[PDB]
């Protein structure tokens, strides 16, 4: 069997077994607490329904209003700052879902915007990320000869890995201060943001109408998300990206 | 100025102006309808508070319970099928947020799981995507000689672009049937899923306890998300990926000549 076919089949087996391992671990850690939380909340639902004399339909009518008011609770999500924050989540593939296009036309433009945007943003982060790696490579080379010279891959992975933790820590310290979260909650938010997972369980600028009332903090969160993705993007360009073109290189080697 | 530095500065200017254009368009399409729905919902909030004799604190107490019961409403989100669906959203960077780690330990494991998982899944989709492109290149070459031969980039972009639409069309057809959405809503869901945006406004397997009661549809949903990301990932490997190594190639070209 060809090297390309062995590498591909191994990766498929690895990904599927990694999914089976993950599903097994996430079951052990989250199955029992979810069952505990459901029964606890159902007891709280029955207690408050009895306290405020509510029927099955009576609770359900109030249930729909509370759920539909959730994106409005954070404030105006669609003005210039609201739409700029949303535009980021689309092209950077974060997509928290805190604000989503409610209109048919908005949904269409969002698709066309993503089609051209996502590749443009991806190429931008890999290009700027490479310039940072080249600057780091030059600065380290100049520092090596300065003290009394060759920059290795291992030195680049070390600086790269530390730069990623530093970006998560600088962020965590700031988001725990402004969004009033714990350092761990803010660290978890920064991880999920910069890895483009963006669950939406933690979203910045969604407290005390920050998008319209706090421009200085909005300016920082836009700068942090963009600079942070460049730091992670630089590490991907250095370590991850080289394994994606691997199949094309072996196909060229075969010819 | 160097070619690498001009290309990087142009991309930064392009991305920021694309953000300003987007923010301007999303303002025009969503500002007025959001203001309309907020005022409509605030009146409905006041109406139902008056109907069921609710105070400021009374509504707020019921508000917390309704919000906390939202992930439970869809059913059991953390059994084998629920956790497998969640594991997908993490490593594929979709992350709908329909189900999120409620425990401190679950949040930690998710971070470690993502750290190794995301690069593994990304490399897997680019590797399997390349094998699909190579198979398509071979099948077209054999078909060309069959009718009476050289496969160009333009032919590959055409087949690739059609393969992406067909995946969204097959998907929308299924998701509008099982998740009872419109073809457009299911097409929008498929687009947002396969582009790894994953807002969470549309999430499959969250209707009629599908994760625990419908195994056949769960198996399809996992297969579609995984095969669909390979189809999109193949097109990226063909068109987008070549522009990422561009700066490294010019840096190598600078060293070679000098
Ligand atoms: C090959 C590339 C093709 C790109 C095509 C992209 C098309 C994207 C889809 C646009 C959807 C527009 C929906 C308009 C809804 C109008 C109805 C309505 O409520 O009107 C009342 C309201 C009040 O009227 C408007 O909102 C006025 C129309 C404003 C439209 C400005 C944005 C245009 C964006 C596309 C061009 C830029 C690129
Ligand atoms: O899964 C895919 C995929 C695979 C097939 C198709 C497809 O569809 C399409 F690309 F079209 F959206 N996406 N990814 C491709 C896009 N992103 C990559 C990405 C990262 C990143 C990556 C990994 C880590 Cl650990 C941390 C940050 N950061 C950014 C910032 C802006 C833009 C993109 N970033 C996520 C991975
Ligand atoms: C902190 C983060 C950013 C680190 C990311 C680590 C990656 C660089 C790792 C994670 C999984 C690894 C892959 C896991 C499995 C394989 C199959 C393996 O295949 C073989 O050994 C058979 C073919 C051959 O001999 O080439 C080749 C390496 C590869 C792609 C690995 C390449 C490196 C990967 C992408
Ligand atoms: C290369 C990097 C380091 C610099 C890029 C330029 C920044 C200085 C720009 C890019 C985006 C800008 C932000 C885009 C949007 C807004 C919202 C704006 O707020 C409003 O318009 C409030 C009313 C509304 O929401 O309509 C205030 C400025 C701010 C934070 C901008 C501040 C300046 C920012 C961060
Ligand atoms: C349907 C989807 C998947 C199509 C994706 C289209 C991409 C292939 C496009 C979108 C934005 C484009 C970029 C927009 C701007 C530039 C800057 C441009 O820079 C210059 O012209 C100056 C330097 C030089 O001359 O090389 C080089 C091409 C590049 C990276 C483009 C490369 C091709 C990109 C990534
Ligand atoms: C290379 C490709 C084309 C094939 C990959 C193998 C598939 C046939 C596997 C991979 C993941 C599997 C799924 C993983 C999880 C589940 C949930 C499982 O449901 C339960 O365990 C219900 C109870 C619970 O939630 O704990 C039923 C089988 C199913 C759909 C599996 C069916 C078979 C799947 C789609
Ligand atoms: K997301
Ligand atoms: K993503
Ligand atoms: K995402
Ligand atoms: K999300």
């Amino acid at each position: 069997m060809k090297r390309q076919n062995v590498r591909t089949l191994a990766l498929i087996v690895c990904t599927f077994t990694y999914l089976l391992v993950g599903a097994a671990v996430f079951d052990a850690l989250e199955s029992e607490p979810e069952l505990i939380e459901r029964q606890r909340l159902e007891l709280r639902q029955q207690e408050l329904r009895a306290r405020y004399n509510l029927s099955q339909g009576g609770y359900e009518e109030l249930e729909r209003v509370v759920l539909r008011l959730k994106p409005h609770k954070a404030g105006v999500q669609w003005r210039f700052a609201g739409s700029f924050y949303f535009a980021i989540t689309v092209i950077t593939t974060i997509g928290y879902g805190h604000a989503a296009p409610s209109t048919d036309g908005g949904k269409v433009f969002c698709m066309f915007y993503a089609l051209l945007g996502i590749p443009l943003t991806l190429v931008m982060f890999q290009s700027l990320g490479e310039r940072i790696n080249t600057l780091v490579r030059y600065l380290l080379h100049r520092a090596k000869k300065g003290l009394g010279a060759d920059v290795s891959m291992a030195n680049m992975v070390l600086i790269g890995f530390f730069s990623c933790i530093s970006t998560l820590c600088i962020g965590a310290a700031a988001f725990s201060h402004y969004e009033h979260w714990t350092f761990f909650q803010a660290y978890y938010y920064c991880f999920i943001t910069l890895t483009t997972i963006g669950f939406g369980d933690y979203v910045a600028l969604q407290k005390d109408q920050a998008l319209q009332t706090q421009p200085q903090y909005v300016a920082f969160s836009f700068v942090y998300i963009l600079t942070g993705l460049t730091v992670i993007g630089a590490f991907l360009n250095l370590v991850v990206l080289r394994f994606m073109t691997m199949n094309a290189e072996d196909e060229k080697r075969d010819a």
